[PDB]
């Protein structure tokens, strides 16, 4: 239970002591190897994800940012298989995500389908 | 998502890192009158739950420990209060929390609702 | 176009760059003011929605994370106004929005209408 | 029995103290590997926890902040194993945090005990 | 929860750190006048009472280390008074106490009465 | 023969020297490996009454502070034990203690003798 | 193809390349850090799985090598598990396990299905 | 499968091996904190009972061996109790320990159960 | 008994103490002629299966992976005579072992039993 | 008589003592045809006892961790041979054994009789 | 089990393992503070039972070595006393050591009970 | 005529020395040969000693620690018939020895006696 200024009051003590030389790098030397593997760990998998539905996004003749729109979608789709896990949640994260790209962005459903046949292999809408 | 190895591994140069003279001492000097702001503005709040809940303990005859399990639930009714504000989602809160203490403490319901009474000024179920 | 060998080696010549007392505490110290700016200028305005929406959800009785739900839609919302603006594509955006948490995290789609009645002063759909 | 005035200004003196350069290291550079046999012994076995009941929240078609009340019912029962032991006091606690997620949280009494079945492997209501 | 090991190390780690001069006093220092205050709040309730139970225990003969039973229960009679307030916990507290007297150390019922009479003004079981 | 006066008057002064950082210091450290071999000799006696009292209260469905209560009397048995010896006067002590927990506390004098029953092995009343 | 003769001739010579001071250092040296990722990365996963098969094993009142059955029935089932993913597969390979446990050692499926309970959170044939 | 002479002759060149000066203060110098902590953990937990059982021992009038009978009984009784747990197995365990030192080692019975009465805090067959 | 972070720790150590020029050589140099006599020993037992058994998939058209399953079944068949030995306790062993195959791995039992055929010389299910 | 610091002070003591490469080395190198004596004199004893059980354990079918109960059993009977000899003693301590395993481990009265049928080469119960 | 032969052999190995300069002072100079505290601990309370014994002695007019006879018989109560503690056990020690001393050195039974009036306070048979 | 504090700081000083690196080695190994030849001369006669009564105590049908109370009875008669020889005085000790143990340790009478007929070959009581 904070208002915003004691969000800011205490954001900003906090910002002032990391810019100290000593602070940033204190902090920064001890998390480097441990951000190391969290990035290598993680990012590798979306990568994989970029190459493909790139692909894919050729063969369906989509360019410029119209292919950033899918390469999002496709990359939130991801996103929920490794915070979520492959099954029923999986599919209900889904069927929203995809909605969500129709109507706010009009992304179109058909290659929003063939993004996830990319990366689950499978439309959504029901568990398969 | 984060295994347990990750999560020790991070937590440990964090740990190494906050250890380091200067670095605790910029960020707590710098924090300071911040949290004391914090401290002071909501602290008071609960220590007059305390002292008046106490009253009331020492009302029912409540001696050592027992006087403890009361305290709890007053201080935790009054942290749902400052955090949710009062009606309908307190009542609901203060429902369950009654169902925890009553069944998982076997705190005496009626005296339970005697803590309620003070600090809402009425048992709950009903806003007023 | 970049492989993840190439994304995860400049990251990581970045991050180590970075990481020196003295380039962190550079660049840090020369966008402290600036971000303070930035850091006040935007963030009270997404503070009067966690407190709105906080009146909101007691009012429904919403208690727990069921009221993170419902205060992450709210800061969506706010979001989009302020990098789209209100009209029409606001109102896409929303409708889009209310999908992805009625059917992704089953938001009831009535408490979601009550969120944006207050960010936006009406439920959605036509502009008013 | 201390007024919040003399609470406070205890706190203050203490909180003072700590923020000292020397304080904050020795205290902290002291216990360090204290503090790491204590986090390496106790926290591995909430982790192990996390994954089985996402697991089961998944199967579950749990998204969402819904995932983290359960998750936190879950981590709540842990701890109570850990600090009281299986057995009868175990249950006595159970069927009191249950019914306080129920009805504070409106926790659906199907999943909770689900996550109760990994955690203890069946239902509580009776030693079993 | 802590085993024998955990206790011992975690004290030995902050037992050195409060013996380093600098620590010790920082700490101190800190907490004086804070300490003084509590001191003088306090310990002046309970010489009033060595001097009248005194008082008491010279008309009824008590020396030696006789006084020094009486004198004990005195005091804990004013503790529980200072920490719950008399009415109904007080009487149930001083019951007890008397039994832990009476029995455990072969303490006078009749003196510890004479005692009870001069901390409450009057032998509990009613109040008044 | 002191008033409070004189008993604040030399604490205060006994308190200014002992804040000293020197002084702190030079008797700390000079009790160090004194202090260390109380602790380790007298401690780890009450560690493992924890474990065993623990355990009973789980078997008697104790929760919450309720334990507490039952810790604090069988941590006093046995330091009784300790100071006293077994035979008679222990048998004395522990009488006139659980008479005390019973009604000053409301403790259960079932779960009272179990803890007993594990500290001295049997019930008190009688030397046996 | 390799024969007998082949098969071991080139053991032996590994073997005894390997075996030299300098050859075993160079590599195991290099490996140390990479293995030491991989062990603590997967491990934790199977030392949970005993746990929690323990407690199960203690439940059902098996002792000695019995429980020995039973936690090699239920580490097989988590291995399956790591290099194949829950589902269909995970299925099939369960029930052949058990078939595999039941008959050639006699295990008792009762108790089995109680391990896979914990492990998966259910008895297999259906994934749920 | 291996017989004696495979039996040996392996073990042979592991004993040389290890008491090679270097190889024996590698590896022992290396497990050295480790065993450490092991050993701390472990041991108190029978040194308690060691004490306890002696204790008992020493009412009920047992000298000499006699005394390191019961004592050995008792240490395996908690032995059973940290590799299993407490429960339906535990109980087996028990059963089955006292009739083999009763019938083996002519322990009397009742001695027995007094010994366990201590360990676990009652008699076995039932779990309380 | 062991945590997950025991099991690390030691291993950790060993593994450091092994990786030693000298004690990798020191062990590995003494059990040179050992392990010679091991491998010489038991392996070829199983290079004669592996002949047999590829010659019996050749002439049931097996091709691929598809031979390495039923190579790791008659492998396996051929372990648990060699530790087992011929007899009761061997066909109850290859019941649940076929089991096993034919359902986890979809293994054709004929086939299955053509393997075993060679190794045993007999079908399985009664000793024969 | 000592506590257990007082066990852990010297163990660790010894411990570091024994590890010193000097040490390590000098004890362990005057052992070392001492200790090549005791074992090949009390090990082929054993080695002989495990083809023979095993043997009978094929014949009633037995398999897996079953067999290391009998392997247990039959080996601890073995063992009270060698220190007691055979006659009355043995027979005491023999009954107890079976006793032990059967209602300990749930150990087959039957397999345990023909593992003495082939050690002692008779039953227990009485001399023969 | 270990024969002559046995016994002397490795007695040779580590007596001589033992005379080694550094194998000498490494072990005894880490077990130094220990047996430090050991003596100091102990030897204390058996050179008060010297004293107190010795006069005794002098009030009997007991001279040269008969004083050394009723020593040891003190000294002996008194290391039961240690390692029994007293009531029941040590009242059966104590008959069974006058028998010892009474019929075998002729010890004079007044005496004898004299030396335990001290050490113990009174003659034993009867706890008190 | 020493007190403890005496006794200890002598103790000490002599354990310091002793310590030594130089001065052990140069004691233990100059008594090296003349320490062989006083375990050679008077240990083996305890052994065979061993053996005998070890038998004895196995057609007794004694086991466990019971054998060891006869063992150490046995032994003890060998001692005094080493330092006193056989005859008159021998016979006074073991009947002091005798009642010594039958009373302190409970050993039974008939195997002890059976004890001294292999020792001495005859009971005592009387010179025969």
């Amino acid at each position: 239970s904070r208002s915003y200024s004691q969000r800011y009051a205490k954001w900003q003590a906090k910002f002032n002591a990391f810019s100290n030389p000593t602070v940033a790098s204190t902090i920064l030397s001890n998390v480097s190897p441990v951000a190391q593997q969290n990035f290598q760990t993680n990012v590798p998998k979306f990568t994989s994800v970029n190459e493909n539905v790139s692909a894919v996004l050729t063969q369906y003749g989509i360019t410029g940012p119209n292919r950033a729109i899918y390469q999002g979608f496709g990359l939130k789709v991801a996103r929920a298989l490794n915070r979520i896990g492959s099954g029923p949640a999986l599919v209900n994260m889904i069927n929203g995500l995809k909605g969500y790209y129709i109507s706010a962005f009009n992304a179109n459903p058909q290659v929003l389908d063939a993004v996830v046949n990319i990366i689950t292999g499978s439309p959504t809408g029901y568990v398969s």
